[PDB]
């Protein structure tokens, strides 16, 4: 068949990489892609968020199946549009999208339905927010309601930082139509980790477990980014903790969707905090995370295309998780996250293509002639397998020594939190 991935980023490289592996696909299109994806997939030069021109293109072209990468297409109703046009597409519809696409919706779900989450008041007047920060204190945490391109949640150490944040969101509306409603939750402590499932109505298959590293620098310092690296499986989520997420989060999220008559066909990624008091939802995402998809997807041993197709229509599916660990180290350009400098030649990619058990997932890459150059803030994911995490981490830094672009920055400590739980 003819499969299409929507998105341009390292997640979507992962999606098409794993998919190109299935003997079922005969042509692979990506809607826009990056220099990395173009080695495998026809580039379609239509924006991911250009949802009606996407659908018509996929309709004329005869695209037999399509998977969505990023949140914004999902949310703007891509799924709705595909269906108009008789199209098989994996991802939530626009109505189901609201679990990410409006935070205070999901926060009302979660409490209307018993899912462990962080104490919340939702505010649309700037003045009524104001004294609730000084009423319950510092901690606190302040979040835009809509897509702010990940750029929307603000952990505040002081009340002043919190009000300053609320000011930019609610008064200045930096974020537009999506900052004019806030969320103020308690700051939770513990290890964060991610749980990911595919949901199709009332069935759900889990996905490899995974931990992201959001901060820029080594020892969890610097600005907070979209993720600088991930690894799978994370030992943060036990047996006992897993057993808990499934019961207390996913299956409640499952009754809730029944009780609202909201039909969910897609990925659901809980971003969690494992507190001492149990696993809690910090947020819901309606797609794979980036860079978490990358190692999750390395660890999917069976034909993911076929599992998608099959899950897609009510059929019955499993995941063989690979027994090797998978670690993905993110290469950023100078200036990331606030203003990334771009245009830099990338050298030594061809050395990584003969290195055992290394996998490169392009982020921000485009072509300038016969050069591969940076296009963006996050550029490369140099990933690897290991019999242990130690090995996965070592093989990913070994690989990195061969590759390079001016300005390149990466964290050296990806996986490091897993080593206390391991032996």
């Amino acid at each position: 068949m003819k499969v299409l991935v929507v998105g341009n980023g390292g997640r979507e490289h992962a999606i098409a990489w794993k998919v190109a592996q299935s003997p079922l696909v005969k042509e692979l299109y990506v809607a826009k892609g990056n220099a990395g994806i173009w080695e495998i997939a026809k580039r379609v030069d239509i924006s991911p968020t250009d949802v009606e021109k996407l659908a018509e293109f996929a309709k004329n072209e005869g695209v037999d199946f399509t998977i969505v990468g990023p949140e914004a297409p999902l949310v703007e109703g891509i799924v709705d549009e595909f269906e108009k046009r008789g199209l098989k597409i994996f991802g939530p519809n626009k109505e189901a999208a609201k679990l990410e696409g409006s935070k205070a919706f999901a926060k009302t779900f979660m409490k209307k339905y018993g899912i462990p989450t962080a104490r919340y008041e939702v505010f649309t007047d700037f003045e009524k927010a104001k004294e609730y920060v000084e009423k319950v204190g510092a901690p606190i945490v302040v979040k835009a309601d809509g897509l702010a391109a990940g750029k929307g949640a603000v952990v505040c150490e002081t009340v002043e930082k919190a009000i300053e944040t609320l000011d930019r969101f609610l008064n200045k509306k930096i974020f537009g139509k999506s900052s004019e409603r806030v969320v103020i939750e308690e700051f939770l402590e513990g290890e964060e980790a991610s749980y990911i499932v595919m949901i199709n109505g009332d069935r759900y298959v889990p996905l490899p477990t995974s931990q992201d590293h959001k901060r820029l620098l080594d020892e969890d310092k610097g600005p907070n980014t979209g993720g600088m690296g991930a690894y799978s499986p994370t030992p943060v989520i036990n047996e006992e903790v897993e057993k808990r997420i499934r019961e207390e989060i996913v299956e409640r999220v499952i009754k809730g969707l029944k009780e609202e008559g909201i039909y969910y066909r897609g990925f659901l990624y809980a971003g969690l905090m494992i507190t001492k008091e149990g696993p809690k939802v910090l947020e819901f995402n309606v797609r794979l995370g980036d860079p978490e998809a990358q190692p999750i997807l390395m660890r999917v041993k069976n034909d993911f295309l076929e599992t998608l197709l099959n899950f897609y229509e009510g059929k019955d599916v499993h995941i063989k998780e690979d027994e090797r660990y998978a670690l993905d180290v993110v290469l950023a350009s100078r200036g990331y996250p606030e203003k990334p400098e771009t245009g830099k030649i990338i050298h030594g990619l061809d050395y990584l293509k003969s290195m055992e058990d290394v996998v490169v997932f392009h982020a921000g890459t485009k072509k300038e002639g016969n050069f591969t150059v940076t296009s963006g803030g996050r550029v490369l994911n140099v990933c690897a397998y290991g019999k242990t995490l130690k090995e996965a981490k070592e093989r990913a830094y070994e690989a990195i020594r061969y590759v390079c672009f001016e300005g390149m920055h990466y964290r050296k400590d990806i996986g490091d939190k897993a080593f206390k739980y391991l032996s």
